[PDB]
């Protein structure tokens, strides 16, 4: 302990056992004070912004929290090819959080001049929300987490949660958290936190493709022993009506009678990057798949995990059936498309039902010749499915995870959950890894020499920085094919170009040049 | 432990045993912050510069590194002398790191005022790359060593590595690597970094000159019983051919029967001091050796140890054959030849041919009379042997090192490699010491006090000091001759002069005079 | 991932120096020798610890058949050995890069192993019926098939002297074949899914690298 030693060592190799990938990463952080000390109660009215749709009622909180909660933390894009290119499946099995070598440094303005010296004696506050009972934050896709490049700086997000509205307003059930009623680790300078999670049992993420189409699963050279009716009349004319049934064979895949079905359905708008196709109006919102909660609407967003577009339909893309990233330096609002990448669900078309497409159709009247209700013949109505909810006998693919992406979710405590795994992707877990919160201890800049009852709001300026390190050991799951052909895998291209992909530029900045999905190897059905 | 305490003392002093001389030796370095903590990318079209044969792309880093590959870093000029005057060989054994008293110091910058303030809770983060998974960029004789003299302080030089180029873009092999990837150790002035290192099995260095020439192997006294043939004519006149053979003796030694031969060549063109006798233009590009490597040129530099002269011939250096140092103070571009210092070979021209001749002759044709082929007599015709590869029988030398020149060069990794001794001269390893890379730690200045994803560029300027030790035991071949002669030992001169040649001058800087090789034994070939 | 020439780091100097200017411009008796310090902006003149490996020199023939010379050449005009007589093709000779950076329609002569596809006929077929394989991967380390390991020099440079009043200018000749060297570094051929796993290594006194 003390000043002149360091609490702690860098440390963000990988390290490739048996079935088992160990990730470390080592970052610099910054922490600085936020809102004042205090917990100011934050709504729409707050900052003013007034749709019944985007109301909302919560409280900002002076604490930051760390977020790991996406691969590119814990994974090169060399280690995200190296498990994506020969593994079925990969799932986290335990974590190890540290922090150490933290510094508080006091800034000082005389005349508009900022000194930077390091306090000694003061103090931060960690503590990590092990019993669940602060709201979960992580779990949002939120632009917080540790950089992926590890010799990046990177600034602790600011904690804040919502509760109940009424509109702007809160009701009684609304819950308020201080945070300070939780018991904290106080650490200055010569000490440091360490904190040990066990994943609870999650399934292996498929990292593969299906080789194999749900409805081309038969045998092509043998018939089915089962018969479909195929034709009713006997051609033109009237009153001519039979019942003919012929054999399910290789000639007629389609009538072929199958064990197994499509996943379930929630069709979106289909919108081209081509943008002359798309019509010439506004419908980014309006003709935009929805659930509502309470009178208000959400966007679907992602909603359940579904083919991007069909085969030969790479131009179109859901509305909001598909994760959107950043580029690099990329702005907040209406950039243009080239400044996004759009991952597809390409790989579980084999399973799932095309997003903008609608899940096939049902019968929706009584075909008939005529009886003694009514004299009006019927002929055979169908209707379209839109939306299909799961059956028995249904089978699909999750969404994939990518690099950029998140790694788990915290499922909802309820009565009932049904597959409880991300719609964004990732591992749901009822006890996922814990909120670390993490505070700088005020420190008053000096009271008045008579008593005065009222709560200290002068303040000496300060901020914190230190080095966290996160390790993951992860589950894997060998390829195992007995496949003839060489597989698809993911690689970089050797053509001569500027910069190289997912290194830094003459700016020294870095980028990743497209969103790394972890379905390239293939399995049968 | 602690600030008040010294974490490791001053310890440059050599220890002479039976067989082995163990050299330690401590420095004072100064680290400055690199690239204000950047991995800025850079090529040739960076700096500006456009040539294929000097195009180059790769990364600069944040971090610095030691180098003491050289032998003035760690030998005395007076040590020097004692090895070289009594030894036939030398090579090292082990190596042992130190690096200790680390003291962070913050700059401040009010209204163009320096203070400088030490900060003692900031780290410095070092490593040692002893896997080799990272470019070496030692071995290519740079100019960032710890210095000769033990009372100067040096910058530690920046990292920084060139990858796979076409021209000034990369291609999809080129390899990016981050340092901040790498576990490090993190010290904060009361700490101490000690590493220990074993020098792979390398042979002696033959710190000797040969006393007896490759075609003067004979006895002098006795004949040969092998024949030459001596005549293939009777003298003057037409139809007057024969076959004359005579013994090989003591009077015609050129001819005599010998079992090994003169190592290999490859020439370079001869440069005289005196520039007189040089041509009157522009060749030092153009009319030098070179070897092309996928489309471009690199100068041979210095390429195969050969004689840099032939006896009688001092004032002659080949063209890129030879190292040359600079004496002190010697500026960095056209400088005359006297602020400069070339080295020689000669010692090596009893088994290596000479460096700007041409390693003798080979037939050309057929010498005839008359066939039934063709009518036309053909004289005997010899062509030059320009560069002469390896043959069998052949024996050569290796270049010398020097007291201001490099010790050990990594073998890079390759299918195939002969003879791995350095050019430059040295020992060659597959496995040499490991870099040692070294790094302030980032603190950040303050944050703003509403969150911000971005990656934090502003930061607190500061700089690193500290002490550096490194031990080097040398195990030694101690001469054996049975030289009635007294031999040739590397002096001082004993005549007036204004200054002590390796001594500082009334300024107090410190020179050295000249450059000092190892070969001033003696021995029989 | 790396190149041979381009081994070094490319932000510091090298401490060495290489002679750069011998002249001083345009004139009659203006010679000098200048010298500077090899660095990053002149990656060409760099001092360096190891050498591209061996080479014999084997002609160049592209797919696109225009650019082809309008001649009979594939046995004149092919790399050969000769024992006892008689000439053999090199075929496949020494591991060396197939072709430089952005020259994919060159292949050499008989550098390159050649495998039917399936169907193929044993004699005269054409391009398309057969694959060529390529060397690129191993450019980093080994010369190109075709072109020709760099230049000697070939003479003395001189002003004037005693022994002749002819003042000789640097002359190099080209390389077409070098044996090994010591401080050369190369790798072998690829191996094929089609192509062997073994040979015999000959039962001689000496062989080098079998």
């Amino acid at each position: 302990d003390g000043v002149g030693s360091s609490s702690g060592n860098w440390h963000c190799d990988s390290q490739w056992l048996g079935d088992r990938v160990i990730t470390t990463s080592t970052r610099t952080w910054a922490l600085p004070t936020y809102n004042n000390h205090l917990y100011k109660q934050i709504s729409n009215s707050t900052s003013g912004g007034s749709s019944n749709d985007n109301a909302y009622f919560g409280y900002s909180t002076p604490w930051g929290y760390f977020d790991f909660n996406r691969f590119h933390c814990h994974f090169s894009p060399r280690d995200w090819q190296r498990l994506i290119n020969n593994n079925w499946g990969f799932r986290p099995k335990r974590l190890n959080f540290k922090l150490f070598n933290i510094q508080v440094k006091e800034v000082t303005d005389n005349n508009g001049v900022k000194t930077i010296a390091n306090n000694l004696t003061s103090t931060v506050q960690v503590f990590t929300d092990s019993d669940y009972q602060l709201p979960y934050v992580l779990g949002s896709a939120h632009e917080g987490c540790l950089p992926p490049f590890p010799a990046d700086v990177f600034m602790i997000p600011q904690y804040g949660y919502l509760t109940l509205n009424d509109g702007s307003q809160a009701v009684g059930r609304s819950s308020f958290y201080c945070l300070e009623y939780f018991p904290s680790q106080m650490l200055r300078t010569g000490n440091n936190f360490q904190f040990s999670y066990e994943f609870e049992n999650v399934p292996f993420h498929s990292s593969y493709a299906h080789s194999q189409s749900l409805d081309r699963l038969m045998n092509p050279l043998i018939d089915q022993y089962l018969y479909y009716l195929s034709k009713t009349i006997n051609g033109s004319g009237q009153n001519q009506q039979t019942l003919k049934f012929s054999v399910a064979g290789p000639s007629n895949m389609a009538v072929q009678g199958r064990n197994y079905i499509p996943g379930p359905s929630y069709r979106q708008q289909r919108v081209s990057t081509t943008v002359t196709q798309n019509n010439n109006s506004e419908f980014a919102w309006p003709g935009a798949s929805s659930w509502a909660l309470n009178g208000r609407n959400s966007l679907m967003n992602p909603g359940p995990a579904m083919a991007s577009h069909k085969e030969g339909e790479d131009r179109f893309f859901p509305l909001s059936g598909s994760l959107i990233f950043g580029k690099q330096g990329t702005g907040r609002d209406n950039v243009d498309a080239d400044k996004v990448m759009i991952t597809n669900e390409e790989e579980i078309k084999t399973t799932n039902p095309v997003a903008t497409e609608s899940y096939g159709q049902v019968a929706t009247n009584h075909q008939s010749d005529g009886t003694l209700a009514v004299p009006f013949k019927a002929q055979a109505q169908t209707g379209w499915v839109q939306n299909q909810g799961i059956l028995p006998g249904m089978v699909w693919q999750d969404r994939d995870v990518y690099l950029q992406g998140p790694i788990w979710a915290k499922i909802p405590h309820t009565d009932g959950n049904f597959h409880p795994s991300p719609l964004m992707g990732g591992f749901g877990m009822k006890h996922p890894p814990p909120q670390i919160l993490i505070k700088n201890t005020p420190v008053p800049a000096d009271p008045p020499t008579a008593f005065n009852k009222d709560k200290l709001n002068s303040f000496i300026t300060q901020y914190s920085t230190g080095q966290v390190s996160v390790e993951i050991e992860w589950e894997l799951q060998k390829e195992n094919s007995k496949r003839w052909n060489p597989e698809i895998q993911y690689t970089s291209n050797y053509y001569k170009s500027n910069n190289v992909e997912f290194a830094v530029n003459t700016e020294g900045v870095y980028s990743e040049p497209r969103p790394i999905g972890t379905r390239y190897l293939t399995r049968n059905l």
